[PDB]
């Protein structure tokens, strides 16, 4: 929407269009980072006819300002304003509790009496009583809290293009100068020297604007984990015997004995993590808008205002199209061809290794206590737990007959019985028991209980047996008060967990 103007009109003090350096210049595809680089030069202003382009400057004064021959179409976009304010909330959380009891009470007592009519006279009593009591109890609470929000302001004011014919810089035609005719292996080391020096492609078309850009994460994990186990045994005995004559002589005997025994186990275990991260990138502003927008949660219109106002003598970046390198060179040069090979390889070669920051190269999942998103581990503690290899030596079960036994595995408040096999001192069995995903830090105390199958409403009790799990592949032997018994098992921490009960994060993040 402007003109070319004349001798007088192209004399004094006239700046630039802003922005306008900006143009033409390289950038990696392969990280969209601006490196600095200028393929194409724009500081020449005057055409050959030694008249310049001065162009009316809207939303600055009433002025005007120089434009360079190489742009196509300064367009000054009268207003577009854009806000994006997006946010989110996710909220977890899990809650187990087992109870387990079991009360067990028992009574014993016998009388005798014996009167023989020639002058005697006897008596006797017994007495005794058993009880056990057992209480298991587990909590189990964890709960997760993420939270995202992004708010992005946008102000689009100028715009333009190039032709596919702008004058190319000296550096740039020295460096094709020292380039070699083609491509071969030892002279890509060359082509390299150009790459990073011009990157890939280099901006065609460019729009400026300002930008507010503030991006907050806050991601919390709790995990909350407790265990009750409390063992009652009380065993009273009560024996009373006298014996008595006709003629004086008594005999009295009185036994009492009564054992109590009390076990408690308390654990507790607690983790928190909080990640905060809040992250601001502004590009417009002539570092005036800097005194207050930079800090603080919120931002008084009256400096947005005044920063808005100051926007258009300095503009930013706010969108970039590319065109490849190998467009700038002659129609009629073989040197094109063997030039975009040795950048594509090269593109290639840092999508795969070199840069992988964007693809996820799959990386870790936590925080790495330092940037890095990521994720807490939905699971800890967990394991795979196999219990195998049931055996047991020398057992004296059945009183009359060979020993009838079987076994009981307790763990997590889940109860779980075998098979049983007749008439054996030394049995084993081939049973593959699984367990899923358990908790070997708060499923209490792995107990194995041997039981003798009697046929009767009080069961023999061979023995039992307690054993804390922990990871890997373990063996485990107890001696009972008659017999032994022996097994193994393998609870593997589930992944990106290890060590003896699986809570430790192995690896940085
Ligand atoms: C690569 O090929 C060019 C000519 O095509 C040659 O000048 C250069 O010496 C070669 N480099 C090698 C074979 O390492
Ligand atoms: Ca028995
Ligand atoms: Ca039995
Ligand atoms: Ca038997």
């Amino acid at each position: 929407p402007c003109y070319t103007a004349t001798r007088s009109e192209c004399k004094q003090k006239h700046k630039f269009v802003p922005g306008v350096w900006m143009a033409g210049e390289g950038m990696d595809v392969t990280t969209l980072r601006r490196s600095g680089s200028f393929p194409v030069n724009t500081q020449r202003f005057l055409r050959p006819d030694r008249t310049c382009t001065l162009c009316k400057n809207s939303l600055m004064r009433d002025a005007t300002q120089r434009l360079p021959v190489a742009i196509t179409h300064w367009r000054p976009h009268s207003s577009h304003c854009q806000r994006n304010v997006a946010a989110a909330k996710v909220h977890s959380t899990e809650g187990v509790a087992r109870e387990a009891a079991a009360n067990i009470n028992n009574d014993w007592r016998v009388g005798l009496d014996v009167n023989p009519r020639p002058e005697a006279n006897m008596r006797a009593s017994v007495a005794g009583s058993h009880s056990k009591v057992a209480n298991f109890a587990a909590e189990k609470t964890y709960q997760d809290q993420y939270n995202f929000n992004s708010d992005t302001v946008e102000c689009r004011m100028y715009s333009f293009r190039l032709v596919q014919k702008p004058p190319l810089h000296l550096d740039f035609k020295k460096a094709l100068r020292a380039l070699p005719r083609n491509f071969n292996s030892s002279t890509e080391h060359a082509y390299h020297r150009l790459i990073s020096s011009y990157g890939t492609h280099f901006i065609t078309a460019v729009d400026l604007g300002g930008r507010i850009s503030v991006l907050t994460a806050l991601r919390t994990c709790q995990l909350t984990l407790n265990g009750l186990t409390a063992d009652e045994v009380g065993d009273c005995l009560n024996v009373e015997a006298q014996v008595s004559i006709g003629a004086q002589a008594s005999v009295s005997s009185e036994y009492k004995a009564c054992e109590e025994k009390k076990k408690q186990h308390k654990m507790a275990t607690s983790f928190h993590q909080t990640y905060r991260e809040r992250h601001v990138e502004v590009l417009g502003g002539p570092l005036d808008s800097t005194h207050d927008l930079l800090f603080g949660n919120q931002a008084t219109p009256e400096q947005f205002s005044t920063w808005t106002a100051s926007l258009p003598s300095n503009p930013g970046l706010v969108d970039y199209s590319l065109e490849p390198l190998h467009t700038l060179l002659e129609e009629q040069n073989p040197k094109r061809e063997a030039l975009r090979q040795a950048i594509s390889h090269y593109i290639m070669s840092r999508a795969r290794w070199q840069n992988c920051s964007r693809p996820c190269c799959q990386c870790e999942c936590q925080d790495s206590k330092v940037t890095n998103q990521d994720c807490c581990p939905r699971q800890r503690g967990l394991a795979h737990l196999v219990v195998s290899n049931f055996r047991a030596e020398h057992l004296w079960g059945d009183y009359t007959t060979a020993t009838d036994a079987y076994l009981k595995v307790f763990f997590g408040g889940q109860e779980f019985r075998t098979g049983v096999v007749w008439n054996n001192n030394n049995p084993r069995w081939t049973d593959k028991m699984d367990f899923e995903n358990v908790l070997l830090s708060t499923g209490g105390p792995l107990r194995v209980q041997v039981w003798d199958a009697d046929y009767g409403w009080d069961d023999d009790l061979l023995g039992s047996c307690d054993r804390s799990p922990h990871s890997g592949f373990h063996e485990v032997t107890c001696e009972l008060n008659h017999g032994r018994v022996k097994f193994s098992y393998h609870a593997k921490c589930l992944p990106h967990l290890t060590g003896g009960t699986c809570l430790e994060y192995a690896p940085q993040g």
